[PDB]
């Protein structure tokens, strides 16, 4: 029953039922926790892994309203470090390794699901069905 | 700081910021409050309002994962009543008249605002820019 830090990163885009799982199970590696949620920047997320609908500050604006977020970082910095770990007192890190083998020899490494499927581009195909024929 | 229990009921399709903030604003009407939220089915609300994108299953379990939400009644009825009021213990309706004078008569009614221009088909838009051209 002591308090856990989590930390949680990405880029949250068009905030869907997958994402909230996500961090609902983050939230719950542990009894007592605190979910700390970083929030990429909009031009490392372009850069660095593809185009983003929403600005930085609408993706965060909307995780702001999730039960399970305790605190945001945003942005956050696109690579974690173990000094960024001490900074903020992390106790681990939550993903669902190459880049996180550092994470995980150091025990600080807590794996989370995907849900597919329930994304916000998956939700305009059903809209769709109601006109593709001929 | 006693507890006020506030309803505010709507379809919560494919919920933004929007729906968001409106939640929010309802949970903050007073210092100390329990928010229940109605779902509307899926048939009333196609009979009676327009198409919805999600099932109210899906809706539903979205509505779970907000800050704001203490309690659900999902499906919810279509019309409030002062029955209803009653057997959830209601004090007042969060709404943003013809059908509720008798909720402002009462002095069960608080107004709510809208967001507008941050929907989900507002996005979609946004990402038509990087094409709509010759
Ligand atoms: N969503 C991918 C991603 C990339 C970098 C980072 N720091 N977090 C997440
Ligand atoms: N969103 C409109 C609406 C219709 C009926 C009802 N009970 N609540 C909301």
């Amino acid at each position: 029953s002591k308090n856990v830090v989590i930390y949680a990163d990405g880029v949250y885009d068009m905030l869907h039922l997958g994402h909230m799982k996500q961090l609902e199970q983050a939230k719950k590696l542990f009894e007592n926790t605190t979910l700390i949620v970083g929030v990429t920047s909009d031009n490392e997320t372009k850069l660095f892994k593809g185009q983003v609908v929403q600005t930085l500050e609408e993706r965060t604006e909307t995780l702001k309203h999730i039960r399970w977020v305790d605190e945001i970082i945003s942005p956050c910095p696109w690579v974690v470090t173990p000094e960024f770990l001490e900074k903020y007192k992390i106790d681990y890190v939550a993903h669902d390794e190459d880049i996180y083998a550092w994470l995980k020899r150091a025990g600080k490494f807590k794996a989370t699901q995907r849900t597919e499927g329930v994304s916000t581009t998956d939700l305009i195909v059903r809209i769709l069905k109601n006109y593709e024929d001929y």
